[PDB]
């Protein structure tokens, strides 16, 4: 209860899976909340789901689209005012290893996983900086951002970019004094309703060679790391990666 | 409010600095807490401050003494009834490099940082596993078991341990259904009493090349990230290293 | 002597600095080299200072253009027969923070030290795999794929992206009997003529605070590891990164 | 051939699996090798089978024996000259997770593995710095000092405190000037006569889920990452790890 008083926050891709529990607990923390999707049908439902609107709202916007990111803080803004915190949360995986990865899906995925949390970043620096916000950026950046794995390579690029991004932001933005916090956030597997629809994966990922703890996890294991980091709880973490993964990486 | 309700958690070193701000905040959250140190004139004027004896108290023990963890544990289920959270954060430090080490420095920060530690965690398991209790060992372990310094040798040496000797144990408690979970975490520099009695130690901390955003941090930072690896809210992280540094390590 | 035998070696961005080492520790070993520039004023003088055509030739060639690769390949494979080991040196930098990096830097800078590397180690697997070749594919990707810096945002976002892509494509590679190593090198700091030509760089580069060791290496500190890296001297590497930093990153 | 010409090497362990292979290739590069084991019917055989006496000699020695430390350097300079380079190798293990490691099964591992590692370190830094020597410290510290193992509790430990002990050692080693490296060598797991002997081990160990490449390495393997440590080849290498493990850590 109210660890998140007078946050305002963005969340890309929140009508669904990690995003919806992070706009939830968000919003039962005390944030007003924005989230987004590229389509419009599941973000309007998403967001009503959770709260009302003087709570949480609903911005179609692709995290590639450069021109719509500033359409969204501006959007954010007007509802609730300037905008503290950002999550981004959107991203695509290719089911490739490197070796096949058409150029097509590699672009494809660079924009939204590298170029959208770039986008987002540098606009969330530029608007959240020198406010007295205790602004912070979470970006989602994987265990796939800490080990490989053979038919991800793409998205591997894309979370090891991430990660250290991340820190190169969260630096200039220490050194410069501007009130604002840049770390990653990086789940192992989590259970979905998308998980539960491809057939075998959750057993896959639950096999002790892969999640030491023998079962996947849920959407608010992901949620409650992000209240942390977005509450002034954490005003001393910059810079660092924060996994919630099961024991994957452990071993 | 209520993040730790039901928990009964011994903090080892906890009636200073950090330990004392990880039990006033696990107290405040509903836990009971047991603080530990090697004397008593601190140890018992630490818990009053904090709260009434149903809330905390203090019991003395060296934590390299291995027999009397056992008492420690003994004296914790008597009071508050089945011990859930361990927080290993008694430690010292020697201010040598490897090659000025003596064999007795080694030996005796050893002795706090690296058996305590490990006289901790092995009894933990062994009293909080298949309980139910949604047990978490909480293991501190310094930006200093990812970095060297050349004037902490020892303490180096301790930390890299602690750390990855913390993994190990969460992966038998995690391929075991123990119920416990196992994490590190790693403060950069905190703003305390005995640092304050150091001439110039927090501006040398401060420098920005050392501690990017140009200031160290408070004990309550290293305290709110033990909160969240106590409470069950982390139930799916177990074996990875929490960092609170103030951008220390991501330079 | 000799530690190259037989092997048949592209390195791009082989005309000067620590890719012209490279290619004269390699040719020195008993590789074949073709060297690359995008220029070709530099590639051609390059090449003859480090011996003959039978040793070693230029190909000109900008990383970033994806049907010149399969044109580099072809070439060296009519010079030298067929393609072993591939080193991605290619690389630029951008001084800019992410705050300030415009969206035509970052598409630039990705496009050479994301997309090229992204290409030439797609193709080598491709060209390399299966053939008894004891192939290796060395990606290089800074101290800055480990630790941000506030100034090179876009730059810390390519490397952290190769670090990791590099141990998807390693795990690939093996899971499959192909016969290809990947890996990834790691510079600290290195003079080179440019490095000479940038007022301050050298001895801002050599404070304690930056490298411990006082000073920054040189090129043939990076041709070095590469030989060990392509020779099979490495066969059982893969996946790894290694780091030639003057203590850097220890701190 | 001559990449050690001059060189004068102590190797902990030196008479069995990594450590003889060491032993061998540092002969065959020019360096002269004084190897121990805590045995003597294993050391002198060791010694003959790879050279002569004034190329490699044997003396006993238990890394855990603080006062044998000096008697081992006394005899290698008398043997060869002073002292270049120093493999820490020696090591047990212990089949136990922390839950189970009793009092004395940690004091024996950490006596050898941490206390010897330790006490070698020291000792070479005061024999070797300041001599010219390019001198070079090798601490083996295993894909156990990344990674967790349930049953490896004690060990890991140990493997990560060395970890971190020569990244303290390296960097002050380097900031006074004292021409001593310090890293570390990460080996995954290795085919020996000793593995051989486990029923299973191997088979274990060369599963994809463990180790990617689908086999175990030779001890080879190990000795030509620590030639290129011990050679001036790495003369800006310091602090850092370096990891020959089939992929193991990678995923
Ligand atoms: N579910 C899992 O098992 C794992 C998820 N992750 C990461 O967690 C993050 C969130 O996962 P979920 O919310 O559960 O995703 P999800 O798998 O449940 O659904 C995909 C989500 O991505 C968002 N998205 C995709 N493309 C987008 C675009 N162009 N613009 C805006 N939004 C877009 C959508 O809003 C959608 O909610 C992702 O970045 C993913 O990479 C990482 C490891 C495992
Ligand atoms: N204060 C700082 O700047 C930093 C602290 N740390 C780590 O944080 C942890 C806690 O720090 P503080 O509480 O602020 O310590 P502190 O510096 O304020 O005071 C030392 C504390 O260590 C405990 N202690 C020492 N030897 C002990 C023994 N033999 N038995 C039981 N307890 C013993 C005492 O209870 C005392 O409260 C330590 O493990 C330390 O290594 C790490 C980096 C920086
Ligand atoms: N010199 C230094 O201090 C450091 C260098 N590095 C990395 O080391 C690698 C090699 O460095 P140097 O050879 O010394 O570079 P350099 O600084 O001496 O010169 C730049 C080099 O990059 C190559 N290059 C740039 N754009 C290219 C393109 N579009 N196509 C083909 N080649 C291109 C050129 O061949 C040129 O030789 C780079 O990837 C760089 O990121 C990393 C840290 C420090
Ligand atoms: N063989 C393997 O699969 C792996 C080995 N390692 C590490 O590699 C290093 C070397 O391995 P190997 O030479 O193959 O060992 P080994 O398994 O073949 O034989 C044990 C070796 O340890 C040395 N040793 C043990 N206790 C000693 C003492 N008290 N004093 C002096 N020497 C002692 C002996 O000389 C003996 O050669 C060890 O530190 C080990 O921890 C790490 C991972 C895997
Ligand atoms: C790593 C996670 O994002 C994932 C990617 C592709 C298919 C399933 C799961
Ligand atoms: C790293 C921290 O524990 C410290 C150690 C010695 C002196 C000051 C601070
Ligand atoms: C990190 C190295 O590549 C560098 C980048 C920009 C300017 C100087 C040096
Ligand atoms: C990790 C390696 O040193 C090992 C330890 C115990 C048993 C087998 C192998
Ligand atoms: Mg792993
Ligand atoms: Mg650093």
């Amino acid at each position: 209860s109210n660890r998140l008083d007078g946050k305002v926050a963005i969340i890309t891709g929140g009508t669904l899976g990690i995003g919806l529990a992070i706009a939830t607990k968000f919003v039962e923390e005390g944030a007003k909340v924005m989230i987004t999707d590229r389509h419009s049908d599941v973000g309007e439902k998403a967001a009503k789901s959770v709260g009302t609107p003087d709570q949480i709202q609903f911005f179609q916007h692709d995290s590639s689209d450069e021109d719509g990111w500033t359409k969204l803080f501006d959007a954010t803004e007007k509802a609730f005012g300037p905008v503290s915190t950002l999550v981004n949360n959107a991203g695509i995986a290719v089911n490739k290893s490197v070796e096949e990865t058409t150029t097509a899906e590699w672009r494809k995925l660079l924009a939204v996983n590298l170029d959208g949390v770039f986008f987002g970043t540098r606009l969330g620096i530029q608007r959240m900086k020198n406010k007295g916000l205790g602004a912070s950026i979470i970006n989602m950046s994987s265990i796939e951002g800490f080990v490989g794995d053979p038919s991800l390579g793409a998205y591997n690029a894309s979370k090891g970019a991430v990660r250290i991004m991340s820190k190169s932001a969260a630096l200039d933005c220490a050194l410069k004094d501007y009130d604002v916090r840049v770390n990653t956030v990086h789940p192992g597997y989590i259970k979905t309703p998308l998980v539960d629809d491809l057939p075998g994966a959750e057993e896959a990922m639950s096999q002790r060679t892969k999640t030491p703890m023998g079962h996947i996890g849920e959407p608010n294991d992901i949620a409650y790391i992000c209240v942390y980091l977005a509450s002034n709880e954490s005003k001393f973490a910059t810079g660092s990666e924060f996994v919630v993964d099961g024991g994957y990486t452990a071993q």
